[PDB]
């Protein structure tokens, strides 16, 4: 219920294209190692930790994840972004576990369950995403961690700015506990992880 079938659309539309290194999604490709890296360090690592992402898509950090020992569910709507991603897992040979279903429904029948939530690009497609806040919290155990980032941007999604994010943070369980920008680097001509998010952010929060 909490879905918007325009965008879920857009996206089994464009699926085809989703492991294209040049193609549409390209920015994703290029931030994952990023972003993975950011989580493995703020998380502890993910060697054998229950891990969830919400919106997984084609898999593109879900199974990267599962490529460093966890065990990863991926979950998002979209019917050709999931046949994508199970047929991109086997290639690979990684073992990753993806449903189609809401988060709200996965968080009623996996309450606690998950060291690790992920939701990642994901938020400004959902028409009440304050609901989706609510539902990460409710799926981590005591202590576990949740990501929310939006690191590409387009010409198209909305915008959901880092301060609004905090104010439903504030309304569940989890903590803020850090949060950064991606900016290029000159010096190294590298992007990278840093302060400043005006325009892009990655948030790490922990449950309580
Ligand atoms: N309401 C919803 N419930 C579950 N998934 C949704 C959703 N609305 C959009 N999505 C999914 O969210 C994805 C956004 S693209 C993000 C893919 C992945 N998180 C990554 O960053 O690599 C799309 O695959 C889309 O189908």
């Amino acid at each position: 219920h909490n879905v918007d079938h325009e965008e879920i659309a857009k996206f089994e539309a464009v699926a085809s294209r989703w492991w294209d290194l040049e193609g549409e999604f390209k920015p994703l490709h290029r931030i994952n190692p990023l972003r993975l890296g950011y989580i493995a360090e703020r998380a502890g690592g993910l060697f054998g930790k229950k891990v969830l992402d919400v919106g997984c898509g084609g898999g593109i950090l879900a199974e990267s994840m599962a490529r460093e020992g966890a065990t990863v569910t991926g979950l998002d709507m979209g019917f050709e972004p999931l046949q994508v991603a199970k047929l991109h897992a086997l290639e690979s040979g990684i073992q990753v576990d993806y449903v189609q279903e809401t988060v709200e429904e996965h968080a009623a029948k996996h309450a606690g369950q998950y060291d690790v939530v992920t939701c990642m690009e994901m938020l400004e497609h959902v028409p009440d995403p304050q609901s989706v806040v609510r539902a990460c919290a409710q799926l981590v155990k005591p202590g576990g961690d949740v990501f929310f980032s939006t690191l590409n941007r387009n010409g198209v999604k909305k915008f959901i700015k880092p301060a609004e994010l905090l104010g439903w943070v504030d309304q569940t369980s989890l903590k803020e506990r850090h949060i950064t920008g991606l900016h290029y680097n000159p010096i190294t001509n590298t992007f990278k992880l840093g302060p400043g998010v005006d325009v892009n952010y990655m948030l790490h929060t922990q449950n309580k």
